[PDB]
Order: structure tokens, then C-alpha cells, then sequence
């Protein structure tokens, strides 16, 4: 998994925003960018990648209305359930940019 | 907190990825994404908000090298640390798009 930095250049981090530039994969170069805000969790002082289940456990998403998501989720028991959220809560536009906060 | 849907228009959901164009502070529009797999999570079934404490309890964060994350981070006695974290390790390059997996 990952080892994107073997196929990109002039990566910058700031604040906790990761960008680079990096090869399509036939053809040209892209600049892009990923809040680490989300992906990476402190534990008792380390840097330790923060994992969740979404993708890995629901299915079939959907954007309802403007804003809610919706998709179907594994239960603990390992049925599929209906379930959404408004995403609303907490993505918003950040002079054109959508952010987690 | 969120609202980006006051803003924004024409959004999508693929995957776990939101996109939608919104509103610059005062101009244009930009079309952005933004990958939902590390901020939301599915508990039993239903989805939540994945909270995380990187922003709130680290600090001075720093590229080094490559694929290197370098950063000042809080103990459990509270203190601060050095840390750091290769980024190589989950952030790969995706057709021109940082993903993490
Ligand atoms: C310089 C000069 O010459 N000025 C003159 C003035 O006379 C006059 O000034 C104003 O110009 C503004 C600029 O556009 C006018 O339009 C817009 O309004 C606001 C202004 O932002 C300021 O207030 C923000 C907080 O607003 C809260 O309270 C007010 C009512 O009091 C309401 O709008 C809301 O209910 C809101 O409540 C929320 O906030 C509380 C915090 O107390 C929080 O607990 C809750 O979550 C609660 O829901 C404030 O956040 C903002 O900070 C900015 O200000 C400075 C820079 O100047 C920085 O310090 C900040 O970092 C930041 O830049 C201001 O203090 C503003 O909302 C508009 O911008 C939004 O829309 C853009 C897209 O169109 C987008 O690109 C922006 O990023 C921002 O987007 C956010 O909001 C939209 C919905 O509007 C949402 O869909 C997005 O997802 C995104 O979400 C965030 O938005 C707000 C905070 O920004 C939060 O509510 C959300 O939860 C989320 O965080 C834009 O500036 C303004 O009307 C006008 N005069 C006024 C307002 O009296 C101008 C005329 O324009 O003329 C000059 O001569
Ligand atoms: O260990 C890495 C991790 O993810 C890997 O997937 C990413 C991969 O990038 C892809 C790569 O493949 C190109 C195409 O196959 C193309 O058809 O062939 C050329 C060879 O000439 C390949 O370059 O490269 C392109 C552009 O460089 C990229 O856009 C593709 O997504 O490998 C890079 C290496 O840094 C990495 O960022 C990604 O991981 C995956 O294959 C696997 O090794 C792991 O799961
Ligand atoms: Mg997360």
C-alpha cells in the first residue's frame, strides 16, 4: 500500500494539508492535495495512521437531497442495514475548497 | 460547524468521494473532492463522524525528505514529543490524486 512519493515531486505539507505533484498514470502530471487532519491520529505523543471501516463495510452510497449521505452498513452482526448522514454536519466550503471540520 | 451545501451546487457521491462546486468567498467557483473514507465510520450499522485530535494536539508540522512527516505531539503526561511518521506508508498516488488507503 501507499509509497506515492516514488511517483511524485515537490510535495509540501502545511499545517496538516499534504500536497504533490504526480504522475498520471499514462500522460500527464497532477497537483493535488489530502488532509492529513483525518488520517492521522496522536496516541500518547506518536503519529499513528487512524484506519476506519466505511468502505470496508458499506455499500451501495448515495448523495439524498443536497447533502445526505446515504449507503447500507454491516452490523456487528454482519447484516446490512440502511443508515445516512447529513453531511452537512461537518463538510463545509472553505473558499471553494470542501474541508472536514 | 459544515453547511457547504448553502454554497455549492451540483454535487456527486462516488464511492466514498463527495464532489461539489462552490462558492469562493467572493468570485468564482472551484470544483473540489474530498475522500469520505477517514471521516466518517460505521458503527453497528450506523454512520458517525470519525472525531480525531492530530490538529488539536500536535503542532509545527514539517516535510522531511521524500515521504517523511515530522511534528511536535502531546504526551499522555503532557508533554511534547518529537514524532514522526513515514508517509509512505498509506498515502499513495492515484492517478494523479493522493489517495489514502
Ligand atoms: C472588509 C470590508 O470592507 N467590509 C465591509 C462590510 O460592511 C461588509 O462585510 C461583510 O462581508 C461578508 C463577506 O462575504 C459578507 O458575506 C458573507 O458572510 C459571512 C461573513 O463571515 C463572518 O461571519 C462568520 C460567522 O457567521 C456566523 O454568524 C453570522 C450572523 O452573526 C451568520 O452568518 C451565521 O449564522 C454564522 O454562525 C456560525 O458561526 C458561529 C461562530 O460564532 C459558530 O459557532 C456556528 O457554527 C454558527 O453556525 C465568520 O465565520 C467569518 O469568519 C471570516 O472572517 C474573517 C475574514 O474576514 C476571518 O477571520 C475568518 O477566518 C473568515 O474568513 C466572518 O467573521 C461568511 O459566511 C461568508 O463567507 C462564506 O461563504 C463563502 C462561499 O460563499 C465561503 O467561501 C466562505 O468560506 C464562507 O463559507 C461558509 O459559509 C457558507 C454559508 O454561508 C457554507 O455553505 C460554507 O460551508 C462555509 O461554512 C462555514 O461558514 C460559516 C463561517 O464562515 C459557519 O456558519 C459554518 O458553520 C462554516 O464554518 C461571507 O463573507 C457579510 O454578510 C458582510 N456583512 C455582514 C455579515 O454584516 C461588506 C459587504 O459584504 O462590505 C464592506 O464594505
Ligand atoms: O505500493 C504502492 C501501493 O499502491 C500502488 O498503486 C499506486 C501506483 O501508481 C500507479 C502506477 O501505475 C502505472 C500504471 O500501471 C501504468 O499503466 O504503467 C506505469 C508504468 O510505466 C505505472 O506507472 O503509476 C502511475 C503513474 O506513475 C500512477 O498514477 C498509478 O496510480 O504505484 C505508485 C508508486 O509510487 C503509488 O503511488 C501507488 O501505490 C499499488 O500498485 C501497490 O503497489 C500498492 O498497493
Ligand atoms: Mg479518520
Amino acid at each position: 500500500l501507499g509509497k506515492f512519493s516514488q511517483t511524485c515531486y515537490n510535495s509540501a505539507i502545511q499545517g496538516s494539508v499534504l500536497t504533490s505533484t504526480c504522475e498520471r498514470t499514462n500522460g500527464g502530471y497532477n497537483t493535488s492535495s489530502i488532509d492529513l487532519n483525518s488520517v492521522i491520529e496522536n496516541v500518547d505523543g506518536s503519529l499513528k495512521w487512524q484506519p476506519s471501516n466505511f468502505i470496508e463495510t458499506c455499500r451501495n452510497t448515495q448523495l439524498a437531497g443536497s447533502s445526505e449521505l446515504a449507503a447500507e452498513c454491516k452490523t456487528r452482526a454482519q447484516q446490512f442495514v440502511s443508515t445516512k448522514i447529513n453531511l452537512d454536519d461537518h463538510i463545509a466550503n472553505i473558499d471553494g475548497t470542501l474541508k472536514y471540520e
